[PDB]
């Protein structure tokens, strides 16, 4: 399985790297593009040449080697954040000799005539693009670091988690009393779900050579005034199950901490408030009353409850309640890139471990529908764009971190 292959068999589009602030370089690709060139080694001949960018896919480029003109004979794919992509000038700056394709050595005459000719205004890669890249992968959080994190198995407390391993930005927690062998939770370093220690007591959440995590390299939450008019316990609202990333649910405000979080619980499934789980008000995951209908998406109703359709409206009268407010979930959208088709790798949201060939299928404003390429359908899930758990293609290879194919 190639990422290549893939979108060449296909004729697929990848969301471009702009999309995914949160990764390597999310933040510095904007002069990236078809027809920047680069030098790279030239494996048709230790040595380099010139290589224009066919197709860009996420991290990964088509490049074919100047002289070539619209022969793919040797086009090949490879990581444009990789270790020997170099801009142009890099060779002549090293001293080093740019030698052709044997391919197209008797195509032209004169070299360093055609080099003048081809690469005087060439677009190519920023200048300290690869110091960049490589600041992209130097990352703040550190093995033995300490935060609070979600319990697993009982949503409603944190409990202590130590970073054993970090890959690409993300973390493989261990519980610090663990429960099993194998007792790990996978996120992201900017991960919403992971606090100073100290958080826990500091908000009013229930809580069960290491030291404590600096609290400044925790991503930073808005700010959020919850002294007029708020939510209030007992209000309803609709929220992605975060035991079924698959599915929005009629769902009720349990508790309104500190800082602006608010402990929620999925009407029909609600233990003694272990199932509770805490999402912050500006979280996207949460929407108003009526969201669903609005946007034509499935809205999972209370288990055991029959009278279906669901109708908010009655709902609201049997349990004597009244939605949250529409203005408490007002947001920006931002203007993040995606559309329907695209080609990403993403992680499993019901098994983090994994991070898998995926499509973006459906954009509703800044929720995105994640689709496992191969699998099925009924397994789709629901994410924001801003969500630290995609990636572009090419992230798994760039990393180190192991991709699943489709099917």
């Amino acid at each position: 399985f190639s990422w290549g292959n893939y979108i060449n068999s296909n004729s697929f589009i990848a969301a471009p790297v702009t999309c995914f602030k949160h990764a390597p370089m999310g933040t510095c690709w904007g002069d990236i593009s078809e027809n920047v060139r680069v030098e790279v080694p030239n494996t048709d001949c230790k040595v380099f040449w010139i290589a224009g960018i066919v197709k860009l896919a996420g991290y990964n480029a088509l490049l074919r080697y100047e002289g070539f003109e619209n022969d793919s004979g040797l086009d090949f794919w490879c990581n444009i954040c990789g270790s020997d992509i170099h801009p142009v000038g890099w060779c002549a700056a090293s001293g080093k000799p740019l030698v052709p394709p044997r391919t197209i050595q008797h195509k032209y005459t004169n070299w360093k005539a055609f080099l003048v000719k081809r690469l005087t205004g060439a677009k190519t890669l920023p200048p300290d693009f690869s110091q960049k890249v490589s600041e992209s992968m130097q990352y703040p959080f550190k093995p033995c670091m300490r935060v609070e994190v979600v319990d697993k198995r009982h949503l409603c407390r944190t409990r202590v988690a130590v970073v054993e391993s970090v890959i690409g930005g993300r973390l493989r927690l261990v519980y610090e009393e663990s429960e099993d062998r194998t007792d790990d939770f996978w996120c992201h370093m900017h991960s919403p779900l992971i606090h100073h220690i100290g958080w826990s007591r500091s908000i009013g959440h229930r809580f069960k050579g290491h030291f404590d995590t600096p609290p400044h390299l925790f991503a930073k939450v808005k700010e959020v005034d919850q002294s007029g008019e708020w939510f209030k316990e007992g209000m309803k609202l609709e929220a992605i199950d975060p035991l079924n990333l698959s599915t929005i649910c009629v769902a009720t405000i349990r508790k309104v901490l500190a800082d602006g979080f608010l402990m929620i619980g999925i009407d029909g499934s609600e233990a003694d408030g272990s199932d509770w789980f805490c999402y912050h008000a500006t979280s996207p995951s949460i929407f108003p009353v009526g969201f669903c209908e609005i946007n034509m998406i499935e809205l999972t109703p209370p288990r055991g409850y029959t009278k279906l359709p669901f109708k908010w409206f009655d709902y609201l009268r049997e349990t004597g309640s009244i939605a949250a407010p529409v203005k408490l979930f007002n947001k920006d959208v931002p203007n993040h890139g995606f559309r329907v088709g695209m080609k990403l790798e993403a992680v499993d949201l019901m098994e983090p471990r994994l991070i898998c060939v995926a499509t973006v299928t459906r954009i509703i404003h800044r929720l995105l529908r994640i689709h496992f390429d191969g699998w099925e359908e009924e397994y789709d899930q629901w994410v924001d764009c801003e969500s630290p758990d995609l990636y572009p293609v090419g992230w798994c290879q760039l990393t180190g971190y192991q991709l699943q194919p489709p099917a």
